[PDB]
Parts: C-alpha cells; sequence; structure tokens
C-alpha cells in the first residue's frame, strides 16, 4: 500500500481570529474559509497566502479517488490540514463533483460529525507520518531533486501542499522516516496535477 | 503536436425545448444546463442522461491545462458539444477554479461573446477531426482494446467524451483518419481521469 498525503492544506473551519469580519450568507453559507468569498477579512491573517482554498483539495481528491491505483485499493488518503486536523479519506468514497456539496460534506467533518467514510483527529503532520509508520518519504516540491516519476514506486509515503502558494515547511526531526525533496517538473504545477502524477505513475 | 478532444460534451445553454420547465432562481443565475439544478426539467429532454454536467469539462480542463504536456505548448485543445459547437481552447487560458466563475465565462463564449483565448465555432466533431487533418485517431471507451498508456504516444488525436453515461460513437465514412477504439482500464473512470492519464502518457 501507498500514503498519499496532501499536507498543510488550505481547508479549514473559519479561524477565530477572522469570525467578527465573516458572516453566513445565501450566496455562501458554509463555515469553511474561502478567499473567492472572504478574501478581505483575511487581510490580517498570517499566512493568509496559503489559506481559504477547498477548491485544490476537491479537485486533487477528485483525481485521486477515482486513480486506478485507488481502484485497486493501493492507496491510503489523509488530508492534513494548516491547523493540525488529519482526514482519514476511505477508498471507497463517493466525493460530491458539486463544490458546495464538497463544503457541506467537509463542514460537518471539520466540525466533529460522524461520516463513515472521512474519520476527523486533532494531529500534526509528524505525528500522522510516525503512526503510519512511514520510512521512505517523498516531500513533493518543485524546489526538490528532478525525478522522473518511474522512481516514486521506491517510497511508501508521498506528501502534497494542498496549497496554492509557499513551500511546505516540516520538522524532519520529528519525523522517524527518512525525507527526501522531489520535483516531477521543472515548473510549478498545482496540488492536483502532482497528485495525479503520482498516482499513475503507481499504476504504469 | 497533439490534439485533445473531449467531445459530445454536457456543456450547453439551456435547450429551448425545456425552458418552459425552468424556473429561474437566484441560486443558480446561469444559462448553462446543469442536472444539479436542471434535473425536473430535463425528464423528457432526449439524450438527458449524459447531457447537463458542464463541471466534468471544468475538472478535465483544470487537469489538461495544467499538465507537462501542455505547459510545453505540444497540445492542441478542443471541447466538442453536445450540439455541435466547438471551443479551441488557447493552452495559455486560465481557467476559473470556481465553478460558477467558469460557467460565467462559458455562458458568454457559448452565446458568441468575444473571448481572445477560446474561440468558438459551430462544427460537428467528424468534421473537426478532418479540419486539422487527424491522422492516427484513439477514440477513448473502456469498451475498446486494453492498451498500456506508453503505447499513446503513437497517435496524434485523442477523443475523451465529455460525459457520465454513455459511448462515445462516429461516422467512420465521415473521417479521413484512422479511428482506433482504446481502453486504458478494465473499469469505467472518470473523464478527467482519462484526460490525465492521457497527458501524462505524453509527458512521461
Ligand atoms: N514542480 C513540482 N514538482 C513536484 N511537486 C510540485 C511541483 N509544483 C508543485 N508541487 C506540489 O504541489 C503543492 C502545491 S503548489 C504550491 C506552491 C509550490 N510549492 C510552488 O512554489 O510553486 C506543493 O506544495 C508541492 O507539494
Ligand atoms: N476505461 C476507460 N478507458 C478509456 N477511456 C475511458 C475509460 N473510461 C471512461 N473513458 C472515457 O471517459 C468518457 C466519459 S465516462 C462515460 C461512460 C463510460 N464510457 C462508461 O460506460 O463507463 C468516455 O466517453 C470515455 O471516452
Amino acid at each position: 500500500t501507498y500514503n498519499i498525503i496532501l499536507a498543510k492544506s488550505a481547508l479549514e473551519l473559519i479561524p477565530e481570529e477572522i469570525k467578527n469580519k465573516i458572516r453566513k450568507s445565501r450566496v455562501y453559507k458554509y463555515d469553511i474559509l474561502d478567499s473567492n468569498y472572504h478574501y478581505k477579512a483575511m487581510e490580517k491573517l498570517k499566512d493568509k497566502e496559503m489559506r481559504g482554498r477547498p477548491d485544490i483539495i476537491h479537485i486533487s481528491l477528485l483525481n485521486i479517488l477515482d486513480s486506478p491505483i485507488n481502484h485497486e485499493k493501493k492507496l491510503n488518503i489523509y488530508i492534513h490540514t494548516y491547523d493540525d486536523k488529519v482526514l482519514k479519506i476511505n477508498p471507497e468514497t463517493r466525493l460530491p463533483r458539486n463544490y458546495f456539496r464538497f463544503l457541506g460534506v467537509m463542514e460537518k467533518v471539520l466540525k466533529g460529525e460522524r461520516n463513515h467514510l472521512i474519520k476527523m483527529e486533532e494531529k500534526t503532520l509528524e505525528d500522522l507520518l510516525n503512526e503510519i509508520n512511514a520510512k521512505k518519504i517523498a516531500i513533493m516540491t518543485k524546489t526538490g531533486k528532478l525525478t522522473h516519476p518511474k522512481l516514486l514506486k521506491e517510497y511508501d509515503t508521498f506528501i502534497i501542499g494542498g496549497f496554492p502558494y509557499g513551500k511546505l515547511k516540516i520538522n524532519k526531526e520529528k519525523v522517524f522516516g527518512d525525507i527526501k525533496e522531489i520535483s516531477i517538473y521543472n515548473k510549478g504545477l498545482m496540488a492536483w496535477t502532482v497528485c495525479g502524477i503520482i498516482c499513475y505513475s503507481l499504476s504504469f
């Protein structure tokens, strides 16, 4: 089995520090931060540029869940979020293709309501890696060593930033497994594209 | 270069036939057919099972446009629609990640408004194929010959159905190029996944 982790993911309930600037509307009734609707209220939010993008997770998970490697039951799928929650995604999850329906599902999960296909825990990325016994970890970043996707099969765990901008920071001294920074392309790609490339590298 | 075509795509303006059954509402203010919102009015629409799924085109294009093969300018991208409109998508199109924003853009294109990156013409699939000089054509379908993605490089043109249900049918006597039915997996996959696998097979 392989672990795929979308980490520091821009999928959060509205931060306490800006709750007073954001109200539910008919246009967007969800308690999930989305910079398409909430940009001005995020003005003074820490790391604002890498937060409030649930759509990245939506499209990435649509790719992952429908991949041949996932149909073969060879993936364990995790969303680690900016505020250290971990969602474990059952391989047979039928994720709504409608963005707002996706938000409705995720909102309930993040508020601690039981979902039999998506399990939520408070958990750091480093703690997740150790708990799943990750040993050979590939951290995906454009700044990494350029690797033909053919070699990705040598790793047990893949980490992709679930955010638009910046670089994934991890405390390697808190992680038991070995971490290698890997690039699969000379250009910055979107998280869903990287997830897709990894997934199809594993089948083909 | 390669041609990638999402064909008989479920992306259309609301058909005149069913406008008397559509009640306009402020939750969905677009003139694009979407079964999420129009399911009742579509009850006696011809081919309703393969229509009104613009989300399939959104996700597929998000994958195609960010693929390495597109960043390298080795793709010509076309959307052929259920009602025989053809959109030529400039490789540098910055497609909205927000679904409703996507629908706003597509609505104006389908209504004939000028967009320097997305060019619309009234055209059948067979005429498109001939006019771009498609030579070795792979029609993607789970009912075709099972093929390793490494062999896809031997084709210049790939056709994927931009719809949720049904099979792509083409008039052989109307196409100059050679058409072959190609399956890349023994299970039905979503259009976006097939698009992803093709693009990545061309890059790697
Ligand atoms: N060229 C590339 N090679 C490997 N991984 C990449 C990549 N481009 C983006 N990624 C992955 O996709 C995630 C989101 S893209 C986020 C910004 C990106 N780190 C940049 O500087 O451009 C990244 O965190 C990384 O995990
Ligand atoms: N296993 C597969 N191999 C190649 N192409 C596939 C495929 N599964 C789906 N596709 C493509 O994705 C499009 C939409 S999926 C539509 C229904 C699908 N043909 C089925 O019966 O299951 C199809 O028109 C086809 O072009």
